[PDB]
């Protein structure tokens, strides 16, 4: 909408109080024009039909429970937008500053979120796997990373491939999470996932099989749910990038880490550059060599460790 930019503050799903960029015509609605051509915040009221209304308040104040999915939604987007923007040079997911669109109360008791093609939906949860799913960073940051991925790589959402969009998401939401400083860690979805259960989180990166997931090409998902299992064998690549960044032995194998920044760097190099909508597990263990080698040298240790990093995974 038409309207002059202003500054409401409100409450997330976790309490916390935060400021959000708004834009005032006649109401206060969830539009920032502070990042490329703006992040667009709606209220799907429970039901399917999106985008639902663009999100309206008449006071600039964001405390009711209701609003906390929209405060989080908006803001986290934003922290995203300045991660890929600030860190990689990336203006929005299309690289042009295309319009972030995402609503919140999609559905009822709705435990997930996603990248529908063209936005992002998150879910309330059911109070019992989930609460409202924005209030994740990590988990706003995996579904904007969707639209990156679609946009360049092109991933295809299934197999191999599939796991790796999955694991490509995984990682640049544990970055954005780590960019933000707030509780940061290796897990996915934690601050979101089962509010009666401490510790615990949907996926984990630095131990995938803490929850079932394979760490090793050879426990490699080979059946047809969950599309080939793009949210099982994307442990496989989590735990590459991982070993990556911190470094371990795995499996008898040694891994200098490089620390995040880099697997930044090589990954979205090669997202951006290598990787294809079919390019499978072996295909992404060479466009990480390749983008490690532009970006620091064929004799670096950075070479050397993304190497060890897919061969302790299995992956030649
Ligand atoms: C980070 C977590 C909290 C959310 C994440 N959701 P996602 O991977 O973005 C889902 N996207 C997707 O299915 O896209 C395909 C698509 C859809 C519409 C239009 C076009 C294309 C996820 O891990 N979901 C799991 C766990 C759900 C909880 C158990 C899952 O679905 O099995
Ligand atoms: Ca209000
Ligand atoms: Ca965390
Ligand atoms: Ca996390
Ligand atoms: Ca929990
Ligand atoms: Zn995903």
């Amino acid at each position: 909408i038409t309207g002059t930019s202003t500054v409401g503050v409100g409450r997330g799903v976790l309490g916390d109080q935060k400021n959000i960029n708004t834009t005032y015509s006649t109401y206060y609605y969830l539009q920032d024009n502070t990042r490329g051509n703006g992040i667009f915040t709606y209220d799907a009221k429970y039901r399917t039909t999106l985008p639902g209304s663009l999100w309206a308040d008449a006071d600039n104040q964001f405390f009711a429970s209701y609003d906390a999915p929209a405060v989080d939604a908006h803001y986290y987007a934003g922290v995203t937008y300045d991660y890929y923007k600030n860190v990689h040079n990336r203006l929005s997911y299309d690289g042009n500053n295309a319009a972030i669109r995402s609503s919140v109360h999609y559905s009822q008791g709705y435990n997930n979120a996603f990248w529908n093609g063209s936005q992002m939906v998150y879910g309330d949860g059911d109070g019992q796997t989930f609460i409202p799913l924005s209030g994740g960073i990590d988990v706003v940051a995996h579904e904007l990373t969707h639209a990156v991925t679609d946009y360049t790589a092109g991933l295809i959402y299934q197999n191999e491939s599939g796991a790796i969009n999955e694991a490509i998401s995984d990682i640049f939401g544990t970055l954005v999470e780590f960019y933000a400083n707030k509780n940061p860690d290796w897990e996915i979805g934690e601050d979101v996932y089962t509010p009666g259960i401490s510790g615990d989180s949907l996926r984990s990166m630095s131990d995938p099989a803490k929850y079932g997931d394979p760490d090793h090409y050879s426990k490699r998902y080979t059946g047809t749910q969950d599309n080939g299992g793009v949210h099982i064998n994307s442990g496989i690549i989590n735990k590459a990038a991982y070993l990556i960044s911190q470094g371990g032995t795995h499996y008898g194998v040694s891994v200098v880490g490089i620390g995040r920044d880099k697997l930044g760097k090589i990954f979205y190099r090669a997202l951006t550059q290598y990787l294809t909508p079919t390019s499978n597990f072996s295909q992404l263990r060479a466009a990480a060599v390749q983008s490690a080698t532009d970006l620091y040298g064929s004799t670096s240790q950075e070479v050397a460790s993304v190497k060890q990093a897919f061969d302790a995974v299995g992956v030649k």
